[PDB]
C-alpha cells in the first residue's frame, strides 16, 4: 500500500502534487484487475489542473509515501519491480501509447528488490527526462508487489500480483526532439496471466530467475535511479 506524494526536478520539491499534478487515487489499495481501465493511471483517472514543466535532460524524481510523508513508504513484504513509462497527454492513456523509460527488479550484487531499495530511498527513484517533442505527457510510475502473485487474481480475486500505480502531468518545455517518441503497449493489455514476471513464487523461487514483464526500456531512455535526492524533512 503505497501512493505519490510529489515530485522533484532536479533535485528541487515541487511540492505536495495529489489531485495537483498527480491523478491521484482516493486511497493506496492495489490495483489487481490486469483486464481493468483501473490499469491505466489506477481509479480516478482525470485531467487534474498543473502539469509540471521540466527540460529534456532534467532529473524528474517520483517520492512514494505509504501513509504520511517520508514514513516507512511501503511494508517490506512488498518485494517486487518498478518501471516508468510515458505517454502523450492527448492519448489520455488510451491505445498502443506507452513507452518503458525504466525497469528495476531485483540487483544480484546487493541482494535486493527495487522496493527494499526504494525504502532506503526515502520512497525516491528518478529518470532522465527524454529528448522528446515538447508538449504534454503523462509519467506512469508502477510498482508491482509480488508477495501473493504465486496465484492469478484471474483465477484467484483473494490473492494475486498488487500494481501501484500513478500517473503524473508532465509538461516538456525545452527539448532538441532528438529521439521523437515511438509508439507504445496499451494499459490495461501489455500484461496478461501468461506475460512473465505476473505469475511468481519469491518464497521458493531465487529472485535471480525473476524477468520483469515486457516492453523492454526503449532505446532512447537515459536511464535513472533508486536513490533519495532531496530531504523532505527540511521543509
Ligand atoms: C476485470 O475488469 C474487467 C473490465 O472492467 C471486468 O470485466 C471483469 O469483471 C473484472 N474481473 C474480475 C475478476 O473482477
Ligand atoms: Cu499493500
Amino acid at each position: 500500500h503505497t501512493l505519490v506524494w510529489g515530485v522533484w526536478v532536479n533535485g528541487v520539491d515541487q511540492g505536495d502534487g495529489r489531485n495537483i499534478y498527480i491523478r491521484s487515487p482516493p486511497n493506496n489499495n492495489p490495483v489487481k484487475n490486469l483486464t481493468s481501465p483501473d490499469m491505466t493511471c489506477n481509479v480516478d483517472n482525470r485531467v487534474v489542473p498543473k502539469s509540471v514543466p521540466v527540460n529534456a535532460g532534467d532529473t524528474l524524481t517520483f517520492e512514494w509515501y505509504h501513509n504520511t510523508r517520508d514514513d516507512d513508504i511501503i511494508a517490506s513484504s512488498h518485494h517486487g519491480p518498478i518501471a516508468v513509462y510515458i505517454a502523450p497527454a492527448a492519448s489520455n492513456g488510451q491505445g498502443n501509447v506507452w513507452v518503458k523509460l525504466f525497469e528495476d527488479a531485483y540487483n544480484v550484487t546487493n541482494s535486493t528488490w527495487a522496493v527494499d531499495r526504494l525504502i532506503t530511498a526515502h520512497g525516491q527513484h528518478s529518470v532522465v527526462v527524454p529528448h522528446v517533442a515538447p508538449g504534454d505527457y503523462l509519467f506512469r510510475a508502477e510498482i508491482i508487489a509480488l508477495h501473493e502473485a504465486d496465484s492469478l487474481y484471474s483465477q484467484n480475486p483473494i490473492r494475486g500480483a498488487q500494481f501501484y500505480i500513478s500517473c503524473a502531468q508532465i509538461t516538456i518545455n525545452s527539448s532538441d526532439d532528438s529521439t521523437p517518441l515511438p509508439a507504445g503497449v496499451p494499459f490495461p493489455g501489455a500484461y496478461t496471466d501468461s506475460t512473465p514476471g505476473i505469475q511468481f513464487n519469491i518464497y521458493t523461487t531465487p529472485a535471480t530467475s525473476y524477468v520483469a514483464p515486457p516492453p523492454s526500456v526503449w532505446s532512447g531512455a537515459l536511464g535513472g535511479s533508486i536513490a533519495q535526492v532531496g530531504d523532505a524533512s527540511l521543509e
